[PDB]
Formats: structure tokens, sequence, C-alpha cells
């Protein structure tokens, strides 16, 4: 909408419209679709502040809920299985959060 061309609002919206059905949680496709897998450290660090929608130096599940609204104004809030598989894409230590190093890993795959 009113964001930088670093991200394609349409691609964000696209995968988010798809990852709204339980069982259709291809969020890794989200990263590669929106172009997030082609981000530089600096970009990924502002994206850090996105999963940290609270800006608390830590990114918890409750943040991943509205973190998408912080990513894009017309984004969908992730559901049970959606947030789960999405988080675990990077969350390897299983602490219900996105460690930003876990994050870089999940985006890169
Ligand atoms: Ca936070
Ligand atoms: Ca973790």
């Amino acid at each position: 909408m009113a964001f930088a061309g670093i991200l394609n609002d349409a691609d964000i919206t696209a995968a988010l419209a798809a990852c709204k059905a339980e069982g259709s949680f291809d969020h890794k496709a989200f990263f590669t679709k929106v172009g997030l897998a082609a981000k530089s450290p600096a970009d990924i660090k502002k994206v850090f502040e996105i999963i940290d929608q609270d800006k608390s130096d830590f990114v918890e599940e409750d943040e991943l809920k509205l973190f998408l609204q912080n990513f894009s104004a017309g984004a969908r809030a992730l559901s049970d299985a959606e947030t789960k598989v999405f988080l675990k894409a990077g969350d390897s230590d299983g602490d219900g959060k996105i460690g930003v190093d876990e994050f870089g890993a999940m985006i890169k795959a």
C-alpha cells in the first residue's frame, strides 16, 4: 500500500490470502514469493522489528499474530496451525518465538 518497493504488497497479500486455510500453511512459500529470501542483513533487521511488532527486543507468538499488520496494513493474522508451522520454520529451539537468527534461517531455508 504505502510501503517500500523492497516488498511487493500484492505478493504479501497473495500468500497471506492463501495461508488463511488450515492445512494450507505454505509460509515458506510466502518468504520466497514476497522476495524476503532475497533480503540483505539491513533489510532483514527492519524485518526483525516486524516480528517484534511490540518492539520489545524479543519476538513472541503474540507478536507474530499482528506482526503481519506491521509488515503490511492489509495482512492476515496467523491461525493455530499457521502460526505454528510458520514459527517452527525458524523456531528450532521450540520456544514459541522467532529468534531473529531462527528467522534468518527460516527465510533462507
Ligand atoms: Ca517483541
Ligand atoms: Ca525459538
